[PDB]
């Protein structure tokens, strides 16, 4: 692990998106942390979701853990409300994205079943398919439009991650391609517009533009952040940063160098073309790009500690700023789970 | 001002050469069999009441939109069946025509998931008629690229609404050019139907398919919008086209939008050639006949206006021109087919019967 690089790209993102959350106090965050833990864990604790849904009660208990974190920290803007229940629609997400299956006999049918009425014969999509509407009644038909879609190409990305391909040497269109399809991109993007706040045809170009821009941000942000985590994770493995070096046949640090660059731009126009626009839109922007740092720093899924703790000695400035940051963030995200995750799925499903 | 011939005809040549456009084993005699038997089961398609009814499209347009899309999928999908051709060309007419809607799609979107989900027709009435007949096109295909065709459609309906708008962008908003080409592209639908499962083992060669798709998505629309470049130069009616969005979001001029397209156009023909030169022999085929078909429907269509710069060039010495003139003549002399030849009767023919 480049440990070295892994320092010196995030030092340069964070200190140049000048990153910096204060986006709740203490109180609020824990409050909203809870709201969305407790209808989301009633919810995966139904029978039908418990038998529907196969993933192991401790990997289910850690995601919801992990989304909640991600939603609240992130949608800060939203209602309570709209936090739990795209907590609940991004937990389906992450189970699968860490999954191991083939969809294939499952999907031969989708298509009549769907325009027919049947009941999916993926459980998957039974469950994503039957709770989305308490999704999309938060908001408006186009951004409805942009959830529905993002999250079928998810599918196809999880579907595609399944045959472990880093693309073929010379493909260069292949990194990108797979990172647009399985990065839930204009599925976070336009669900940051709730229409109790916002009005969608009021505000349609800067919400699509929202859309576009925030696409990759997003993305890239987390391709950088999660790159940890990521790396000996036999799931993972396919990633943006490796397959750049497979299908461009460049080195690791090269991939990582044009992740980095990518990332510093799409942050510089965010910027620009956001910085003089509704002041609503921006300020939910704002909230989104530091609180989407603060999970990455903080949650356990990106393990960012281990990386604190082996570098938490040796100053190189590098190393030095990255633990600052590092502080920074946990002395606003670092919430312990006994404040707000609780009771466990599992206690209310035996309930 | 003034249209840069002698770069396009550079750009354009190059682009031949790089994918190889040779001649091919599919005759003249072929062509117009396949154009006849595509045309007329589309026709007869459109012509039915329901489609008649609910379909909010001039006669004209759709019989021109028709001919241009059966010539399309003729020419570039070589490979498939005559029904497959003929199903694939009902489908991107379906889309080619809702260019010619303006009316807005938020009321007949507000409960497009719950009638969905229930399985109740929905309200705008496109998606009446194109989840309807959509069965007829999916029949061909397997699980996988049928997930393409639905999502790329699925896709292109959000592109249509957004154009609407007639928005090329926020000056400074670098992502949102190609994020709208790729919305009203149609390349997965394009790039997954090259592969019907009647011909092709879906999970076999799920790497060769996945690839040819995020490769030909990119390929097919920078081709559409370089060959269309020329009789989009002076049309002050379309406003909103990849590369006059590049100089309004990116604030560079049309000059470098063009150079733009060009690199990453000419690149994208590199690169599909060195990917898929040594894999399986038919999954190339498919793929260079596609190139190919594509320039070619571009070449003799009329609506690309192309012969009017063949026109203007056929004499002069030069390089270029001169191969471009041979690429022209090669393309028209198997391609260039009077409509009159299989495009009969007309679909308002056919629906007042
Ligand atoms: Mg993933
Ligand atoms: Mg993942
Ligand atoms: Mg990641």
């Amino acid at each position: 692990f480049p440990t070295e690089y892994f320092l010196n790209t995030t030092v340069r993102l964070l200190e140049y998106i000048r990153y910096r959350d204060s986006n709740y106090t203490r109180e609020e965050r824990i409050e909203n942390l809870h709201y969305a833990y407790n209808k989301a864990a009633h919810h995966f604790a139904q029978p039908r979701q418990q038998q529907l849904l196969k993933v192991d009660p401790k990997r289910l208990q850690a995601s919801l853990q992990t989304i909640v974190g991600m939603v609240v920290y992130s949608w800060a803007k939203v209602s309570k409300e709209c936090m739990a229940d795209l907590s609940i629609h991004y937990t389906y997400t992450l189970v699968l994205d860490d999954s191991k299956d083939d969809p294939y006999p499952t999907m031969v049918n989708y298509f009549d079943d769907l325009q027919a009425g049947r009941e999916q014969a993926h459980p998957w999509w039974a469950l994503v398919n039957e709770h989305f509407p308490n999704v999309l009644r938060h908001f408006g038909p186009f951004c409805s439009l942009n959830l529905i879609r993002s999250t079928l190409d998810f599918f196809e990305g999880c579907w595609i991650e399944q045959y472990n391909f880093g693309g073929f040497p010379g493909s260069h269109d292949y990194p990108q391609f797979l990172r647009r399809m399985n990065g839930l991109g204009h599925c976070v993007g336009a669900s940051l517009w709730p229409k109790e706040q916002f009005n969608e045809r009021s505000l349609f170009l800067e919400i699509t533009s929202a859309i576009a821009q925030m696409e990759n941000w997003m993305v890239w942000v987390n391709d950088l952040m999660s790159f940890y985590k990521e790396f000996d994770d036999e799931r993972d493995q396919i990633s943006l940063v490796k397959n750049y070096v497979v299908s461009d046949e460049i080195s690791l640090h090269e991939a990582l160098e044009k992740l980095t660059q990518d990332t510093l731009h799409s942050s510089k126009q965010m910027v620009a073309v956001f910085s003089d626009k509704d002041p609503q839109v921006m300020d939910t922007i704002e909230c989104f790009m530091h609180g989407y740092v603060t999970w990455h720093l903080c949650d356990r899924r990106f393990r960012l500690s281990e990386i604190y703790e082996k570098v938490k000695e040796e100053k190189t400035e590098d190393a030095q700023k990255f633990c600052k940051f590092y502080e920074q963030a946990a002395n606003v995200g670092a919430v312990s789970p006994s404040e707000w995750a609780y009771p466990p799925v599992a206690q209310l499903a035996n309930v």
